């Protein structure tokens, strides 16, 4: 069992937050929130660095590049941007999709961006022009999350439909469509951290991990609730071998990931813990939380 503790909390956020990322260098963490703003963080001690302005309407989401020299962001403004953090100038916006933009990552090499988006598409976008490369008619619901794998050759997305799909990134082919006896709703997906698995929320409580490439689903960890929102999953891999998930009783989850027992509760929020992420290299947690509370707490641990 970990021995998580609250370290910091860090306000500044007029409305909900709507997700948090820690850099791939370790030294900062990104938030975007409902009031239209980015914030950069120190990773460690959760001093604020600065502001990044420039949506017209709340963010959804924001990822890093592989550098962490980039951040791009989702908006229901209907774009993207594409930032450059240490000047804090939007490199590009990107322009496409009809409907609010959900979520978005980089791929490893970071010279592509993936997004899934209201009006049930996801779109591949080139970094260096911002121009759309291909759009994927993915999905007949809202996407609800878009990944590339560790070399990133594959796309994972998930929607409301139900389905996770698995997407050629070169030809833009569906490969796989995966989905369990019960049809919830799909409210998150992303790619193991050796790209053997993926792990997928669902709208009934539930976490999976599938191996893919069998299309079968390994573990299931419970325990939380998880019926409205779409909520991150996170691995934990820095010390012990976790599963960490937000929960809408207000609380962050960890389990085990081979046992699937839960591991700790972390309290202290006052809304639905609606993202969560994972320090690259230090046993460290990120939560952030919606409307009610507006505010990311920082926890560390021992192992
Ligand atoms: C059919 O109706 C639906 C209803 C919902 C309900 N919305 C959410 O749950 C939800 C979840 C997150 C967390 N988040 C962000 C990216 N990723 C991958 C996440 N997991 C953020 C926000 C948000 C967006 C804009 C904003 F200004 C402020 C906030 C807090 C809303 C989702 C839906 O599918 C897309 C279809």
């Amino acid at each position: 069992k970990p021995n998580y503790a609250l370290k910091f909390t860090l306000a500044g956020h007029t409305k909900a937050v709507s997700s948090v990322k820690f850099s791939p260098n370790g030294e900062w963490l990104a938030s975007s929130s409902a009031d239209k703003l980015i914030k950069i963080w120190g990773a460690y001690d959760g001093k604020f660095e600065k502001t990044i302005s420039g949506h017209k309407l709340g963010i959804s989401d924001v990822a890093w590049s592989s550098d962490s020299n980039l951040l791009v962001s989702a908006s229901d403004d209907k774009t993207l941007k594409i930032w450059d953090v240490s000047s804090g100038k939007c490199l590009k916006t990107l322009k496409g999709h009809s409907n609010y933009v959900f979520c978005c990552n980089f791929n490893p090499q970071s010279n592509l961006i993936v997004s899934g988006s209201f009006d049930e598409s996801v779109r591949i976008w080139d970094v260096k022009t911002g121009k759309c490369l291909k759009t994927l008619p993915a999905h007949s619901d809202p996407v609800s999350a878009v990944h590339f794998n560790r070399d990133g050759s594959l796309i994972v997305s998930s929607s409301y439909d139900g389905l996770c799909r698995i997407w050629d990134t070169a030809s833009g082919q569906c490969l796989k469509t995966l989905i369990d006896d019960d049809n919830p709703p799909v409210s998150f997906v992303k790619f193991s951290p050796n790209g053997k698995y993926i792990l997928a929320a669902t709208l009934d409580n539930t976490l999976k991990l599938w191996d893919y490439s069998s299309g079968k689903c390994l573990k299931t960890y419970t325990g939380h609730k998880n019926e409205k929102y779409c909520i991150f999953a996170n691995f934990s891999v820095t010390g012990g071998k976790w599963i960490v998930s937000g929960s809408e009783d207000n609380l962050v989850y960890i389990w085990n990931l081979q046992t699937k027992e839960i591991v700790q509760k972390l309290q202290g929020h006052t809304d639905v813990v609606i993202s969560t992420a994972c320090h690259p290299t230090e046993n460290i947690i990120a939560s952030a939380a919606l409307e009610n509370d507006k505010t990311i707490k920082l926890w560390k641990s021992d192992c």
